[PDB]
């Protein structure tokens, strides 16, 4: 967990503008976020990003605990290793709003954070998934109590986070 480059928000939020790639090869923090889907498929932006830094371990992982375990549900996680990127991943479902699913579950999808002291994660719902990422950003400081350094890769908008917050 040896963080480097963040700008304190509030308290228990850091921010830095990085590939979250970069730093869990940098950090190889106790606990890395993926913004999955309940099916763990990491088919595109951060856990196709993630997955690929594995070579696909990740997602042989996520199949098997899937043919065990069912899917998750929205606002839901599971834990699975980190492989090379961290000690775990957890493995978190935010609402996909474009899909009509509640934008209240983006607070229950934080709440899967207080679970782990320290986290390094990307915004949850952002992109594709249609959440404005300057709210999701307000759900997370509003919600995580546990320290959480996010890695926002689109500098445009990290200025923009950085001009709202701090
Ligand atoms: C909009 C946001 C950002 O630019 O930080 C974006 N993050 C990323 O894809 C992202 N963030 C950090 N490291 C990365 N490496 C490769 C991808 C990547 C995002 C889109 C959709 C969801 Br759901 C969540 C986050």
């Amino acid at each position: 967990n040896s963080f480097s480059g963040y700008l304190k928000l509030t308290d228990n939020v850091y921010i830095k503008n990085a590939d979250i790639v970069e730093e869990a090869k940098k950090v190889k923090p106790t606990v890395v976020v993926n913004a999955a889907n309940v099916y763990l498929k990491h088919g595109g932006g951060v856990a196709g990003a993630l997955n690929k830094a594995t070579n696909n371990a990740m997602q042989v992982e996520s199949d098997d605990y899937i043919a065990t375990n069912g899917p998750l549900k929205v606002g839901g996680s599971c834990v699975l290793s980190g492989h090379n990127l961290a000690k775990h991943c957890l493995h978190v479902v935010g609402p996909n709003v474009n899909k009509g699913e509640d934008i209240q579950l983006l607070k229950s999808a934080y709440e899967n954070f207080n679970q782990h002291e320290v986290l390094l994660a990307p915004l949850l719902s952002a992109g594709i998934f249609g959440a404005d990422p300057i709210h999701s950003l307000r759900v997370c400081v509003d919600t995580v109590r546990t320290n959480v350094y996010l890695a926002v890769f689109d500098k445009n908008l990290y200025d923009k986070l950085v001009s709202s917050f701090l």
